[PDB]
């Protein structure tokens, strides 16, 4: 039950637009970290790590 991976299934085509912000949980057991809170729902979400606005979204909150 709690022991599951948070991240059973992911959403693969969430748009940077509808992000509230990433959360990138600390789950190295896991396949899948990266969560989207939405914009128009407020629903957290799976999503696809190789979306492809991903690396630059947080590079640049990186301030780099």
């Amino acid at each position: 039950l709690s022991y599951r991976c948070p991240c059973r299934f992911f959403e693969s085509h969430v748009a940077r637009a509808n992000v509230k912000h990433l959360k990138i949980l600390n789950t190295p057991n896991c396949a899948l970290q990266i969560v989207a809170r939405l914009k128009n729902n407020n629903r957290q979400v799976c999503i696809d790590p190789k979306l492809k606005w991903i690396q630059e979204y947080l590079e640049k909150a990186l301030n780099k």
